[PDB]
């Protein structure tokens, strides 16, 4: 008999996850990583935030069981998300519109949210910007939907091509599912207006779309209210949403895979109906979610000692990105580039857009040991005071 | 616009962990939940092992980062699990023909393996044993997977009926995948003598089936090595197999989602192609898997000393379930239930089909607060000394 296994075709590796392996493996000194999204202190270093450990503490003195959480994990995590989402008082949480299941990471929330509307909607289609975090097709493709892209970024001014948005979306369709994220566009930086966020709310709504928040960076655009504002815009007039949210970056908890899945409907009989069958998705795939990051999260929200000192070393965080912004723009001109990069000021977040092309990106990596992603995106929050000039020396060297 | 979310139809409930959720609610002090697979010790709790504690003591004080892992999760947990399933000096290991994916449990490591074939292959069905695990049905179904049937359990004997085992299977087509389980069989707890398990490999090879193995009670039948023995016999003759594994029982680690999916194939060329597009799966589902649990266990397993510990404690859980098996067929005679339940001594693991009826089942929960899964599954590691006469005294009034 022939192997089952032969006629597989190998898959490319990860656009971004790929990198970690391609940097591990180079052994020229004073490489630099600007590749995935992860944030690095003054001195190079991921660190364990102060909070995480202090409730990593107090899990391990208390805990007594690690018998399984329900299918939607620990019942506190998801009242102290929904706050998080749309405010104490909210006229969502007090009408009880709103479910949240715990899930594994902001990734297992799109993937649970794109198992639930495959098997239980009409949905057939999700819009997408382009360009977006490249694992969004994948996620949704992997339920059988069809992604399609709309306009976002003008390359050329380095902002939001707002006309350019709007008659791209001009075809889809009600019940598509339109796809937005929070603050911190990833990969451009670049996110809508206050007054863009409420013009898109009442496009949405006079279509019927179905509007889908992925939310990975709350509290690193201007802070954790203000970068909720966009989706209270939506929630305020939408009697149907979903958010995909994520701790893995605000809190630092990258490897433990803390997410939610939060599903909004008309009313409380609604919403209790449509998230039996999320769970019923659920239980089909990884069956319950795993306890520890969440534990530690929902600890910090729900005691305010520790909540006072999270929310100081995210603050903490956002300076420091912001920081090395200036600073890497102020390096560039130094080390003489003629190209303007202060649109770099502008962008929100972790990243940049650089500008670069791939042959760039592939000189840089090659020739100089810098790692960006191949779009040109480049992580801010991996510079430091140390690296900063070796690294502007390469990009003024490929430019 | 009508909402998206308007006419989806309630799921029902889990007819496991449903049964969870009623239990919690009943008020009633007696209660005896039989249910869903959990160890209890000799008290009725549901204890964090020592092994474990140590563990997560020596991470909290030595963890400096959450960094994520990659996709196929912490290598040195992979290199474990691998000895675990095949042996210590295995041609597979040392012909580098398999490959481990960390997953979040069992659970996950079965929808893997499930998306990893609807997508990447030409297999349409899996063979599954009536009765199986109630959720194996819903993982093949909802990754687009036929689900077939094969005969198993002689109810009028309690056996294993290996000649309709056999017959049955004849249907299964080259190129089908038949699902075992390693030891332990939920919900009956009745296992093929490793004659039998040959006789299946030598048949499996000969059929042209794709073996993939649910394995999620390695140590709870006879012993660690001992309950791998079938598998091991399927591993020498076959090219191409996947187990599928489970951590959280043995080391009772349920809620922090710990399990491995491994790859099998003829050669490391072949495995390596195949395993890319396991990680493209994995990647477009939870992105990478959950740190904290798969630490522990890769901390125990590669100390000497922490090993030992957990050791004894498995082997502790195993003779408990032993003398709770035994300390059940004597107190049902002593309560009067002139019927032989000596069968119950043959059966391996956490559970036995007790051959109650669903109207016995249905009157033991809303009369005597006595949960069981409507099958007739008991859970007797849910049995202490403590609870095992009102147990016995409302079985008998059932009967
Ligand atoms: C990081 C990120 C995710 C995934 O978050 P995880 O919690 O790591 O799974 C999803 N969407 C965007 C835009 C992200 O930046
Ligand atoms: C417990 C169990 C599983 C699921 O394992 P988890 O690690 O809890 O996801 C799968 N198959 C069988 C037969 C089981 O008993």
């Amino acid at each position: 008999h022939v192997g089952t296994f032969e006629n597989i075709t190998a898959a490319p590796a990860d656009p971004i996850l790929g990198l970690a392996d391609l940097f591990r493996a180079d052994e020229r000194p004073g490489k630099i990583n600007l590749g995935i999204g992860l944030y690095y202190d003054e001195t190079g270093k991921i660190p364990v935030l102060t909070s995480v450990k202090k409730a990593e503490q107090y899990l391990l003195e208390n805990e007594t069981t690690k018998l399984y959480l329900g299918i939607d994990g620990i019942p506190e995590f998801g009242r102290c998300t929904q706050e998080l989402l749309f405010g104490k008082g909210s006229a969502l949480i007090n009408d009880k519109r709103a479910r949240t299941a715990q899930t594994p990471g902001g990734s297992g929330a799109l993937r649970v949210a794109a198992d639930f509307l495959a098997k239980n909607t009409s949905v057939k289609r999700v819009w997408v910007s382009n360009p977006s975090w490249p694992n969004h097709k994948s996620v949704f493709n992997s339920a059988g939907l069809e992604v399609r892209e709309y306009a976002y970024y003008d390359a050329e001014n380095h902002t939001l091509d707002f006309d350019a948005l709007i008659n791209s979306l001009n075809e889809a369709q009600a019940g598509d599912v339109v796809l937005f994220h929070g603050c911190c566009h990833n990969p451009t930086g670049i996110d809508p207006t206050l007054e863009q966020w409420q013009t898109l709310a009442q496009l949405s709504v006079e279509k019927g779309w179905l509007p889908l928040f992925d939310f990975a960076y709350q509290g690193f655009a201007r802070g954790l209210e203000e970068d909720a504002e966009g989706l209270r815009a939506f929630a305020a007039m939408h009697k149907e949403l979903i958010v995909a949210s994520s701790y893995s970056k605000n809190f630092g908890l990258y490897n433990e895979r803390v997410g939610a899945c939060t599903l909004v409907a008309a009313d409380s009989e609604t919403v209790d109906r449509a998230f039996s069958q999320m769970k019923a998705a659920i239980r089909a795939n990884y069956s319950s979610p795993p306890a520890h990051g969440a534990s530690v999260v929902a600890t910090i929200l729900s005691n305010d000692a520790l909540r006072a000192i999270w929310e100081q070393e995210l603050t903490d965080m956002r300076q420091r990105i912001q920081r090395m912004r200036q600073l890497f723009v102020n390096t560039l001109q130094e080390k003489g580039a003629n190209r303007d990069f202060s649109f770099i000021i502008k962008q929100n977040g972790m990243f940049s857009f650089s500008g670069l092309t791939k042959e760039q990106v592939l000189r840089l990596r090659e020739e100089f040991g810098v790692y960006a992603v191949a779009s040109g995106r480049v992580n801010v929050a991996g510079m430091t005071p140390d690296n900063m000039a070796p690294l502007c020396e390469a990009i003024v060297a490929v430019l």
